[PDB]
């Protein structure tokens, strides 16, 4: 575990992370796919290897010794408001079970369903509530990327009000 978990934001591609682990924002196929996918399949090619895995679920597979945890949000373009919060919040619980699996004492993570899955919504409270559900029983330190300047400051924001 770490000395002190904590939850930090940074605004950087998580290709390019200092944490122990990635997790994925995937699609249900394990294809290369657009955004943070994308960025994940240039960097860990070969933890693409089987990686399918259904909606509200996470795989992890192996690139080397470091771990890529493909978790799979709900496209709410698809999915009842409904269904996907459940979809949503379950991704991150399997998620946060990965992680404690995995022992590490860091873990890098994308706010999931909050781009080309959001429906054309504004998800961040919604992904972020789910996110703070899954993970504070874990005590790996956890680091929140994302590419917008005011997303990074709403998140920043949202973590400092819990103190
Ligand atoms: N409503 C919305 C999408 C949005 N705007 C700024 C950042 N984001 C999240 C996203 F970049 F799409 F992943
Ligand atoms: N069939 C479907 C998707 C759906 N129904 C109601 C809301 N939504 C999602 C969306 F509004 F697009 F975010
Ligand atoms: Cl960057
Ligand atoms: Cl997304
Ligand atoms: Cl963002």
């Amino acid at each position: 575990g770490a000395m002190a978990p904590s939850y930090r934001v940074k605004r950087m591609d998580i290709a390019k992370n200092d944490e122990e682990c990635v997790v994925n924002a995937a699609n249900p196929r394990g294809l290369p796919g657009d955004g943070v996918c994308k960025a994940v399949y240039k960097k860990w090619p070969e933890s693409f290897k089987n990686s399918a895995t259904p909606v509200g679920t996470a795989k992890t597979v192996m690139c080397g010794t470091y771990p890529v945890i493909h978790a799979v949000g709900p496209n709410f373009s698809n999915y009842t408001e409904s269904e996907g919060d459940r979809e949503l919040a379950a991704a991150y619980r399997e998620v946060a079970k990965e992680v404690t699996r995995l022992g590490v004492n860091s873990v890098a993570i994308p706010l999931l369903s909050t781009g080309v899955y959001s429906g054309g919504k504004d998800r961040l409270t919604q992904s972020l509530n789910h996110l703070f559900t899954a993970m504070d029983s874990t005590d790996a330190d956890v680091v929140i990327y994302c590419r917008d300047k005011e997303w990074e400051k709403k998140i920043s924001e949202a973590i400092q009000m819990r103190t």
